[PDB]
């Protein structure tokens, strides 16, 4: 559309193609010194709150803010009810800074109508490692859109981030920005296909029956590779060595150290689940998902889709079918309606045998301040949350 805030901005124009070779900043040489020492102004009655994500209650005040006016799909049957103990792991990962996770209050009723964080994270674009700022859970009050507050949120990160002689930032979003790098459709394998059903999102006919698509559903309660169990903390170097070889083929991957490793990895009941085939006290196989609830919107008998999204998986000793297959076992085994993925890395290859349906949209990658040529999804390594 017009763009106004997005074409002040370091980010490629709507008509920007940059060939393979161009891989660089938009603006270079960057002077911490120089960066602006002020916080951006708010309209008058609202106050910046720093956040602290460790404080229970501060955590909870989040909580709120994005379960009542976060992402809805885009028909608003559902809408993204991340937990309170997932935004903890999700913002407090190695190094982190809590001056990076920034709210907004109206002074008034000292409530949080605003909110945008970023954590730190080394990425590898086109084989050069940028120490980059992660992006994430910007929100506005439902009741204060397009009042033009995201911009203002927008660039206090942006300058805080700065202050930390970091230029460069990666996100995503369901929506079209200048300019996407990479842009991902989504796919998904229906485990509890009579909930899915009931709910509006998946379609019966006089060829598929209710009792035709639960038996098509229908998965056997037995692993392909038999020794996949939960990740354990001895298995933090070999996730590191399996994965960090794995990534190295893309064009878009954080490169992981072994703190990070743990921290991403490491199971959290109802947040982060990891699966590993340990041969020799080798890790040879993992498969990986986030818990990611939907609330459901004005359904009498339904409020929560409980959904897990593919995360990190490889193999060594088995096809990529069979690990996902294996993958979507583990979900089911504990208690996920759904599987989620993305075609990006190899995933779109098993989606047809493995009866995933082709969603209604997509998953744009985007970058600050880079300068490089787009790629199709299956050249993307990394996953944000
Ligand atoms: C070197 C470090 C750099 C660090 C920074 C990196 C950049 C990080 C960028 C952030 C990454 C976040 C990633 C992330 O969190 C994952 S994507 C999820 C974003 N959150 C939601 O969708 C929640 C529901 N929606 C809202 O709360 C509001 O609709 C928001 C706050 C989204 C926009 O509020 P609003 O009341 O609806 O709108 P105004 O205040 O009037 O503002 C309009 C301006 O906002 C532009 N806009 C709209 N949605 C956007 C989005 N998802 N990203 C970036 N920009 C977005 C829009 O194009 C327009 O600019 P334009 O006039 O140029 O078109
Ligand atoms: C529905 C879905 C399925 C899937 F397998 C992978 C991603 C999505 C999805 C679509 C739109 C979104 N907007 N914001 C988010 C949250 N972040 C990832 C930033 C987001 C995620
Ligand atoms: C069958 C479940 O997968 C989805 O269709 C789904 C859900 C559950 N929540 C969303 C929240 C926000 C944006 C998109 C969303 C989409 C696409
Ligand atoms: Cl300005
Ligand atoms: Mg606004």
């Amino acid at each position: 559309i017009d763009y106004k805030f997005w074409y002040t901005q370091p980010v490629p124009k709507i008509n920007d193609e940059f060939n393979e070779s161009v891989n660089e900043p938009f603006i270079s040489d960057n002077k911490v010194e120089d960066v602006r020492k002020d916080e951006y102004k708010l309209p008058p009655g609202y106050s910046w709150y720093v956040c602290d994500v460790k404080d229970e209650k501060d955590r909870s005040e989040i909580y709120t803010l994005l379960t009542d006016n976060y992402v809805e799909d885009d028909d608003n049957i559902f809408r993204f009810n991340y937990s309170a103990e997932f935004l903890l792991w999700a913002l407090t990962s190695p190094n982190y800074l809590k001056t990076w996770h920034i709210g907004v209050k109206y002074d008034a009723s000292n409530k949080l109508i605003g909110f945008i964080s970023a954590i730190p994270t080394d990425i590898c674009i086109h084989k050069r490692t940028i120490k980059m700022a992660e992006v994430n859970f910007l929100c506005v009050h439902k009741t204060l859109r397009s009042k033009r507050l995201a911009p203002v949120l927008i660039k206090e990160i942006t300058r805080r981030i700065n202050l930390e002689n970091i230029w460069q930032a990666i996100y995503t979003a369901g929506v079209y920005l200048p300019k996407p790098v990479s842009d991902a459709r989504y796919y998904h394998r229906s485990i509890n296909v009579k909930k899915l059903i009931e709910i509006g999102f998946s379609s019966l006919n006089s060829r598929l029956t209710m009792s035709r698509a639960i038996k098509l559903y229908r998965v056997e309660d037995t692993l392909n590779i038999k020794n996949m169990r939960l990740m354990k903390k001895k298995d933090v170097e070999g996730v590191h060595k399996l994965l960090g070889s794995y990534l190295e083929q893309f064009n878009l991957y954080a490169v992981f150290t072994k703190e990070e490793i743990a921290h991403w990895f490491l199971p959290i009941e109802n947040v982060i689940y990891t699966y590993v085939n340990e041969e020799n006290g080798k890790i040879k196989d993992m498969i990986s998902f986030y818990s990611l609830p939907s609330q459901i919107l004005g359904n009498d008998k339904y409020s929560t889709l409980n959904a897990a999204y593919s995360f990190y998986n490889v193999t060594t000793t088995a096809t990529f079918k069979q690990l996902m297959q294996d993958a979507i076992l583990l979900a089911k085994r504990n208690n996920f309606d759904v599987f989620n993925a993305l075609e990006v890395m190899q995933n779109k290859s098993v989606f047809e045998d493995l009866k995933f349906g082709e969603g209604d949209g997509s998953l744009k990658y985007y970058l600050y301040n880079w300068k490089c040529a787009s790629f199709a999804p299956a050249h993307v390594g990394i996953v944000l949350l």
